[PDB]
DNA sequence: GCAAAAGTGTTACTTTTACACCCATGC
DNA sequence: GCATGGGTGTAAAAGTAACACTTTTGC
C-alpha cells in the first residue's frame, strides 16, 4: 500500500494504421458509429485490460479491426493532456502500424465502420488524434530511411517500381529511378525472384522478395 | 458516450521516471536515486513519481524533475510508455519515462541530497531495479540520435565553453574519437556557435577562447550537424 | 626547455546526383 | 505500329575522412 496515496488513470489505445495502394499511402480511419464523437472522424482505439501489457492491447485493438496478428507496430507515444478527451480523464497511448491492405478482413473493417484514406487528403479528426497522425508520419518516415519497415506495406512479391513508388510516397517527392534501382541493386536481402508480374506492365516486371535473413547477416539499409 | 463507456474498464497508476544527463569532465553521467524508501529499498533506480489527477503527463515529468533537481525550463523529452504487466513487481505501474539535458553545476544539492541522489558515470552504472535499465538503454539511443541532429547538447554545456569541450561532449555521446581539424570546421559553419572575446584559463597552458550558443541565431536558420 | 592543450589547410576518397535512350510486349 | 512501363551507365559535383606541425605559457 505504497502506491495507495495515488490517483488511476484510464489507458487508451489508438492506432495509426499506414497502407498503400495505387502509389499512395492511406490510413485505415474509423467513421465513428457511436458515442463519444459520433459521426466523426477519428482513428481506432481501445483501453488497456488488467491482463494485458500496454503493448498486448496496442495488438489486440489492431486485430480486433483488422483481423491480422503479428503485425509490425511501433509505440508513438503518451499523449496525458488533461483535456485531451472531454469526456473523462484518459491517457492513451497511441502506436503505429504498416499492414498490407490487401490482406486485411472486411467484415471486421465493415463492422467497425472504417475506410482506407489518402493520407494527404484526411479528415479532421477528434481529440488530438491529428497531433497523434502527425508525430506517428514523422517517427514512420525517419525509420522508414535506416529500416526495411517498407516492405510491410507491399506483398511478399513486388517490382522496383512498386517500391520506387512506395518510397516516393513515403518521402512525398519523386526519385530518380536509375539511381533508386542502383541502391537497390547492392542491397542483397532485397532478392530477385524468377518470378514475373504480367499485370503491371506490358513487358512485365520482374518480381523482387525481401530476405529477413539475409538482411539480419547484414543489415545495411538506405533509400 | 456514458459513465460505462470509460467506468467498464481498468484504471492505473502512472509512474514518471526520469533520465538525468550531465556532463563533467569529459564524461556523461546519470543522476540516479539510491533508494531511500521501499520498493527496493537500498537499492539504485532513476528519478520517479505519479501522474496527478490536476496535471498532464509532461507536467508530472516537469514536476518530478523540479522536486529533485530545483529546476525548471529544463530540456526534455519522452521516451516512451513502459507498459509490461510485471514490470513493477509489487502493483501495476505503467510508467512514462522521459530524459532530461541538465548543466550538472547548477542544480539544487540540498534536494538532490534530500533524495540521496548520487551523479554516476554513464559507463560504469549500477543494476538499476525493475526495467530501468532498458529505459536507459532506449533513452541513450534517442538523446544520441537527437543530437546528431539537433542542437540539444548545449544544454548539458555551461553558457561559455572552449571547442574542445564542445568536441569532448560529442564525443562522450557518440562514445568514439573524432578528429580535431573536422570537427572546428564543421563549428565554423555554425554560426549560432558564437566566439566570445572571453578566454578560459582554468582549462590549459595557452588557454583557448570561449563560444556561446546563440538561440535565436539558431531558430533563424536550423541547420545543425556534427 | 618542455609538457600540455590550442589552433590551423590540403588532398584523396566516397557518395550523391544529374541525365536519355532502347527494349519487350499487348493492344 | 504505337503506346506503356522496364530496364540500363557514366560523368561531374559535393561531401567526408585522413592527415602534422606550430603556438602559447606555466611549471
Amino acid at each position: 500500500n505504497y502506491y495507495s496515496s495515488n490517483p488511476t488513470f484510464y489507458l487508451g489505445i489508438d492506432c495509426i494504421i499506414f497502407g498503400f495502394n495505387e502509389g499512395e499511402i492511406s490510413l485505415l480511419l474509423l467513421k465513428r458509429n457511436f458515442e463519444p464523437a459520433m459521426g466523426e472522424w477519428s482513428l481506432m482505439g481501445g483501453f488497456v485490460q488488467k491482463d494485458e501489457s500496454v503493448d498486448d492491447a496496442a495488438k489486440r485493438v489492431l486485430a480486433e479491426l483488422t483481423g491480422l496478428e503479428n503485425v509490425y507496430m511501433e509505440q508513438v507515444g503518451a499523449f496525458g493532456a488533461i483535456d485531451r478527451d472531454p469526456g473523462e480523464r484518459v491517457v492513451s497511448i497511441a502506436y503505429y502500424a504498416l499492414i498490407n491492405i490487401n490482406e486485411y478482413d472486411r467484415e471486421l473493417v465493415q463492422k467497425h465502420n472504417a475506410y482506407w484514406v489518402n493520407i494527404n487528403e484526411l479528415p479532421a479528426l477528434i481529440f488530438d488524434h491529428p497531433e497523434m497522425v502527425d508525430k506517428a508520419r514523422e517517427m514512420m518516415k525517419q525509420k522508414a530511411s535506416v529500416e526495411p519497415i517498407g516492405f510491410n506495406l507491399l506483398p511478399k512479391l513486388f517490382t522496383l517500381s512498386q517500391l520506387q513508388s512506395l518510397y516516393e510516397a513515403i518521402y512525398g517527392e519523386p526519385m530518380d529511378k536509375r539511381n533508386f534501382r542502383k541502391r537497390v541493386a547492392e542491397m542483397d536481402f532485397i532478392e530477385k525472384t524468377d518470378k514475373i508480374d504480367k499485370l503491371g506492365s506490358k513487358r512485365g516486371a520482374a518480381l523482387y522478395k525481401f530476405n529477413g535473413k539475409a538482411y539480419r547477416k547484414d543489415p545495411k539499409f538506405k533509400l
